[PDB]
């Protein structure tokens, strides 16, 4: 099953 999708949008590439 899925582990835990976390919101971490690294805006700065």
């Amino acid at each position: 099953i899925l582990p835990w999708k976390w919101p971490w949008w690294p805006w700065r590439r």
